[PDB]
């Protein structure tokens, strides 16, 4: 009960700021996870034997891909630890259990392959899950480590209060298909300017963990320039992997995963901050207002893909 996990000075204050990297050191990694479960939950909402057990088989279903790897999952939880913790009095008490759990497990059993890969290669998971793929996948595995013994994490929940924190757990993390990510922030969009917003409608909620989740899922755009550039070949690794395995199938990939096409990669960036990235952020600061750090760490990515393009560097 009185065991609180305590990091170096610089994490404890770094940790709190959105644009905070979990830095290389892998084996330091569940005890900031704890750390800030226990910051944004309380030290009793999981039971330390259960959570401990629960975060290392997670790591172990994670592989050892250049990008949807542990580290992924653990950056995309502080995300939502730093939202969390800028919006103390918007979230319920489930919220703030599910929504980490959520983070962390969103891409259990990656594999570095778009939806769309699955769907041409013929994988079964695209006969079992035709849209969401992956993302219904990352849910399965999800609910079968919950089911592992000594790894439920939720036992002291009622059956309802037990269901509706799974039910926040599967629509966050199929959230995370960013199929979905363009209707929902289109929807938010008009419901914010009509002024139709409501976050009394559970309907309305969903969306605004959605929004959350895309945002929290790209937070690799929101870092310093170094992390940002330095993500960007991780995720690119897997992009050319794609365009590969697109390849060996007799189908021409798109330039975003064509490594012959590596020329293009900074205009492709912008692209990506101006269709996907800044219309995200710029929606979730206008819902939740002290998340605007996000918004402004991402213009000045933008900016330096712009000095990119320049050969300005
Ligand atoms: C062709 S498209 O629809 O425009 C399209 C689709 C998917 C990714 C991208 N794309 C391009 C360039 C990029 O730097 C990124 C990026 C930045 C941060 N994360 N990710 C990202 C990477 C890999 C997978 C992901 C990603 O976020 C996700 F959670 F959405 O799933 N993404 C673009
Ligand atoms: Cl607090
Ligand atoms: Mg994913
Ligand atoms: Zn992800």
């Amino acid at each position: 009960g009185l065991m609180q996990f305590t990091l170096p000075v610089r994490l404890c204050k770094e940790i709190e700021l959105f644009h905070f990297d979990i830095g290389p050191f892998e084996n330091m990694w569940p005890g900031i996870f704890v750390y800030m479960v226990h910051r944004s939950c309380g030290t009793s909402c999981f039971e330390l034997e259960k959570l401990c057990r629960f975060i290392m088989s997670v790591k172990k279903n994670y592989r050892r891909v250049p990008y949807h790897n542990w580290k992924h999952a653990v950056t995309v939880a502080h995300c939502m630890y730093a939202i969390l913790q800028n919006n103390h009095t918007l979230f319920t008490d489930l919220e703030r259990k599910g929504l980490l759990i959520a983070c962390l497990c969103h891409d259990l059993d990656h594999r570095g392959f778009s939806n769309s890969y699955l769907q041409k290669f013929d994988h079964p998971l695209a006969a079992l899950y035709s849209t969401s793929t992956m993302e219904q996948h990352h849910f399965s595995q999800t609910v079968s480590i919950l089911q592992l013994e000594g790894h439920n994490i939720f036992s002291t929940l009622s059956s309802s209060e037990y269901e509706q924190v799974l039910e926040i757990i599967r629509k966050a993390i199929i959230a995370t298909d960013l199929a979905l990510y363009f209707g929902n922030r289109k929807q938010l969009e008009e419901m914010y300017q009509t002024g139709s917003l409501n976050l009394n409608n559970q309907s309305h909620r969903d969306r605004v963990i959605g929004l959350m989740m895309t945002a929290c899922d790209l937070c690799s755009v929101t870092k310093l320039w170094p992390v940002t550039k330095l993500t960007a070949n991780d995720i690119y690794a897997e992009f050319w992997a794609e365009g590969d395995e697109m390849k060996k199938l007799g189908i021409q990939p798109i330039p975003m995963m064509d490594r012959d096409k590596k020329d293009e990669v900074p205009q492709g960036q912008l692209g990506f901050y101006n269709a996907v990235a800044i219309p995200c952020y710029t929606t979730l600061t206008q819902i939740l207002p002290p998340t605007e750090p996000l918004l402004k760490a991402c213009r000045d990515n933008l900016s330096q893909w712009e000095k990119v393009i320049r050969g300005e560097e």
